[PDB]
C-alpha cells in the first residue's frame, strides 16, 4: 500500500516533505490572510490545513494541544486570566478552559474564515469551547491586540501563542521578535507566564533559535521541551518563559494534585509527561 | 521547497503516508539474496542506507537510534561483559556497545554480508571501526539459526540487542520477533540478563507493536516500553526492554551518569536526564 | 509553481506516474467493479478517475472520442447500426450519435455506478447522449451481451470497444483476446468495422501486440493509429479492423464530405487528420 | 508501481502536472554558471541528460526529437550545404544533421561548456562522434553573441536549427525567442533559407509557444508547425519551421525518401510518410 490516489503534499523542511492519503475535502477558502482547507486523511483523520501545512488532526491534536497548554497552566498556581494567541480551531482554548481556575479565556486570532470554518467543520477540536461564558473570542491581529492591552493596563497570569509556523508564516512573523516578547512581558502580573510554539531545532534551528533568545531577553526562568506530533512530521518545540514560578520544580505528585483539585481531565498530560517534557533534551542535527 | 527535488526518495512509513527526500548522490545499489540495499547522500540527513526503500540509519540521527537502543538496556545491567547483537549491520550499534568497559566479548549477527560489507566501505561515521575491535566478531547468519545454536552448546550472554529490520514489514526478520523466540532469548542470558529490541511504531502500526510486546511480556518480568522521534525515519522508534532481575526504572540520573563515566562511555545524546525521560514518558497512540 | 497541494497521483508505466493537482473531489463510490473519482483538475478540469487512471477529461476527452470514434465511423459507408463497449460517461454514444446514418446505437457498460455517477456530474462528457431516441444504453458484461447477440444473430456495422486499458483492467481483459474478437466478427455485417483502443505501444508493447495480433487473426485489414491525451500521460493506441472498406483509401475530401452529408461536427477530426493518422508510425522504445 | 520509486525525478512540465520517474543511478551532478545539470539512467528511458530539473534527452526516445527537429527542415531545403545549430549540447541535432551529405559546413554554439564536456564523456549514444566530424565546429558562446557576430561578418547559412532549452522555462535562451532576434537569424540566412526551432508546448505553455510563433511569421513567408510526443518529456514538443523560399508541405513522401536515400541519411523514425502526416496534423490546444 502506498498514499493515494488523492494525496496531500505537506511540506516539512524543503528538502524532506510528507506525502499523505486524502478521503475528501470538505472546505477550501482563500482567506485574505491564508489558504484554507478542511479535509479527511486515512492516518490522521480530519485536517486543518493552513498555506500547505497540517495545523491540527482529529487523531493527534491532542498530544499538541495538551503539550502547548498544560504545563504552563499546571506551572502557575493560580491561573484566572489566559490570552490566547492564535489557536484558531478553538481547541488550545478547550484545553485552558478546563482549569477551574480559569474566569476569564481571550482567543485572539487574526482570520474570521478559520474560526468560523472550524465552528463548522472541526466540533472534536473546539467542542463547544468558543461558547463557554469564560471565553472571549476576537478577530484581530494579535500584534495590534497587544498594543491595545497596553494602552488599557490589561494583565494576564498565561499567555499561550499557538501561532503559524516561525520558519512559513508571514501574517505572524512579528510576534516571534524579542520586541514581541518585551510587550508580552507588560501584559503579564509579576508571576505570569508565556508559553509558545516555536516550529522545529531539527529543521529550523536558525529560527528556533531566534525565537528562544528573544524569551531569555526577557524572562528569567525559560523551559524548552518537545513533543513529536505524527500529522507535521516532526516534534514541535515549545518555549515556556515564566516570571516567578519554575516548571522544572513540578513533581509528578503535585502536577497531579493541581489536575485534579482544578477538574483537569486529559488524553496525555499528567504529572509523570511533565517530568518527561522537562528532562528530554530538544533533537538537533548532530552531524 | 514543497516538493523536495530534483532527485527524491519516496520512504515509505504507514501506506497511508510516506516521506519524500531529496537526494543528492547514488554511492551503491545492490540487490542481495535477502533485500535491496541503497547506499545515499540525502540533503537532510547525510549519508544514509536504506534496505526495501527504508532509511535504517542517517549521517546526522544515527546516533539518536543506537544510543538510545544501546545504553538504556547496557546502563541498567551492573556488569555487562558479553554482549549479543542480531542485525545492527552498520555497525552502529556494536560501536555503542563497545563504548561500555565492562565489555569484554561482543558478538554481531546479521543475515546479510552485503549490508556490512557495503557498510564497511561506504558508513564509516556509522562503525568506526567497531567490526575490528578485537573483542568483537561478526557473524553471517540468520540470528534465528545462530541463537538455536547457541542454546545447543549452552551459551549465555549479559545482554542482547535486537537491531532488526521492521516486524511491521521485513519477511527475514518476522521469526525473531514471536513469543517463542523470546523464550529462545532467555535461554542464551545469564539470569541476571537484559534483552532490548526496536518494535517498529506504536502509532502507525500497533498491532504489530502489541505483539511484540506480549512476546516480551511472556518471557520477562520487567518490561520498559520508550520511544525517540527519528527524523529521517519519520516517526519515533518504539523499543522494548526485558529484563530478568535489574529495572531501568530505579537508575536515578546520578547513577546513570556514575556509571556511564566509570566505563568511560561518550555520547552525543544518552544520559541520566535522557534515561528518566524515555523511563517517564508514555509511547505514543492514535487517539481518535 | 509545483502541483499541489492536493494532488492526484496517476500511473503510468509503474516506472513513470503523472502527479496532477486536484481542486476539488465531486464523488469517490466503490463499485462491484472498480474505484470511482469525479475531480476536477487544475490542467484537464473535471476527471472521470477509475481505479486511479484518468479516463476522460473536460479539456482533452474530445481528442480521444473523436479519435476513436470518427476514423471507422468515416470510412463505413453506411453506418447505420452502431455497438459500443464500456464508454460510460457518454462521450462515445455522443460522438457515434453525429453520424446522420445511425438508426440504432447500443452502449453497454458492465458498471451502472459509472454510468450513474456521469450521468449526474460530467455533463460535458455525454451531452444527453444516453437520452437520443436512437440509443440504447445496457448495463452487462461486454462479453455477456456479445455472447447473446451470438445466439440471436444481432449484426452491426461498426463496434467501437471503449473499455478500461488492457495492461491494468481485470474486468476487460477477457474482451481484448483472439476468441472475443472472432465473436466480434460474428456480430458484424460482412462489411463490417471494428475499432478498439489497445493501450500504449510504447510503456505496454507486450499487452498492445497481443491486442493486435487478435485483430489481425480476424480482420484483413488493420490500421495502427495513435493519438497523444494529455490527461493520460500518453499517445493512446487505436486499433481498426475492417473486412471490406480501408481506411488507408480515404482523402481528406472524401472524409470531409462524408462529415457534412451527415451533419458531424467536430472539434478534432477533418480529412487532413485522419489522413496523418493513416501516416504516423506508432511510438515504440527506440533503444 | 502506482509511485515509481525508490528514487525517483520529480521532472516539472505544467506546474500543474509533474512527472515521477523511477532513477536507477546518477552519474553525474553539475552546477555550472548557467544551469543545473544532472545525467542519471531511467528505468523507462535509460540514460537521461537533466537541465534544471527538465529531461532534455533520453536515449529511448531522443531519436524522436532530435530526427523531428532536424530532419524536416534538412529534407525541405534542396542543397543544404552550411547548418547553423543553437544549443544542441548533447551533440544529437549535429549527429543528425551531419548525416545530410550534402552538409560540407556544420557549425553548433552552446553556451555552456559543462553540458558538452559531460555529453562526451557520459552521453555516446547521443553524440555519436559528432562533436570530431571534420566537417563539425563546436562553439561555447551565447547563441544571441554568435548571431550579433555573424551580422557583423556577412556570415550566411542554408538551415539554422534551434536547440534551445524552453522558452517557458530558460531565463539563459529567452531573448533568442523573440520576433528581433528571428529577424536577425533572416540577415544570416541564405536567400532560400530555413529556420527551424522547437518551441515548447502549445497545449500547456500556449502563450510562450505563440509568441514565439509570431516573432517567426513577422520575418519569414512560410510557417510550418508540427508536434511530436516525447515520452520522457511529458508531452507533443512544438515545432515551427520558418522558410523563404520552400514550402515543406510540398514535397510528397517519395520526394523526401528520394532524398534522405540520395544523401544516405539513416533514421529511426523520419520517412517521407512521417513527413507527411507532421504537415498534417494540426497541434494540440485545450480544448475547454
Ligand atoms: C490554526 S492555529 C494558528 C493560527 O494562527 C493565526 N495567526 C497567524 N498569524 C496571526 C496574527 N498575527 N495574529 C493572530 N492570529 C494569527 C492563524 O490565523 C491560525 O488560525
Ligand atoms: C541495518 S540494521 C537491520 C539489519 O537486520 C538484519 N536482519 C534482518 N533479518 C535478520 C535475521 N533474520 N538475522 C540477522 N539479521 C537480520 C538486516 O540484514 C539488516 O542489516
Ligand atoms: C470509462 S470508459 C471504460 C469503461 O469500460 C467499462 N468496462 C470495463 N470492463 C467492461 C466489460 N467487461 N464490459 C463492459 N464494460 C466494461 C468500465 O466500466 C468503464 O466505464
Ligand atoms: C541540451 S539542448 C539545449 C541547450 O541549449 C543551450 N542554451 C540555452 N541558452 C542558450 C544560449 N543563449 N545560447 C546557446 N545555447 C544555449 C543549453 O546550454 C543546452 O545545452
Amino acid at each position: 500500500k502506498v498514499p493515494g490516489p488523492i494525496t496531500l503534499i505537506e511540506p516539512l523542511s524543503g528538502n524532506t516533505s510528507l506525502l499523505i492519503k486524502i478521503n475528501a475535502i470538505h472546505s477550501v477558502k482563500k482567506s485574505p490572510y491564508q489558504e484554507i482547507i478542511i479535509a479527511d486523511t486515512e492516518d490522521y483523520g480530519r485536517v486543518l490545513i493552513l498555506d500547505d501545512y497540517i495545523q491540527s488532526s482529529y487523531v493527534d491534536e491532542q498530544y499538541y494541544h495538551e503539550s502547548l497548554v498544560h504545563p504552563a497552566m499546571a506551572t502557575h498556581p493560580n491561573p484566572r486570566d489566559v490570552l490566547i494567541l492564535g489557536g484558531g480551531e478553538g481547541a488550545t482554548l478547550r484545553e485552558a478552559l478546563k482549569h477551574g481556575t480559569v474566569k476569564r479565556a481571550v482567543m485572539v486570532d487574526i482570520d474570521r474564515d478559520v474560526v468560523e470554518l472550524s465552528r463548522a467543520y472541526l466540533p472534536q477540536m473546539h467542542q463547544g469551547a468558543f461558547d463557554d461564558p469564560r471565553a472571549k473570542v476576537v478577530i484581530q491581529d494579535g500584534f495590534v491586540y497587544v498594543e491595545e492591552a497596553i494602552k488599557a493596563g490589561d494583565k494576564y497570569d498565561v499567555i499561550i501563542m499557538d501561532l503559524t509556523d516561525p520558519y512559513s508564516s508571514d501574517i505572524a512573523k512579528q510576534l516571534y521578535t524579542r520586541e514581541f516578547f518585551a510587550k508580552i512581558r507588560r501584559i503579564l502580573n509579576d508571576d505570569g507566564v508565556v508559553v509558545t510554539q516555536a516550529g522545529n531545532s531539527f529543521y529550523f534551528p536558525a529560527e528556533y533559535d531566534m525565537v528562544l533568545e528573544g524569551v531569555k531577553a526577557n524572562f528569567p526562568i525559560v523551559a524548552e521541551y518537545e513533543v513529536w506530533i505524527p500529522s507535521f512530521g516532526y516534534a514541535v518545540n515549545f518555549i515556556l518563559g515564566s516570571l516567578r514560578y519554575d516548571p522544572h520544580a513540578l513533581t509528578p505528585s503535585e502536577v497531579d494534585e493541581r489536575l485534579r483539585a482544578r477538574g483537569v481531565k486529559t488524553a496525555f498530560y499528567t504529572g509523570r509527561v511533565h517530568l518527561a517534557l522537562m528532562n528530554m533534551p530538544i533533537h538537533r542535527k548532530l552531524r
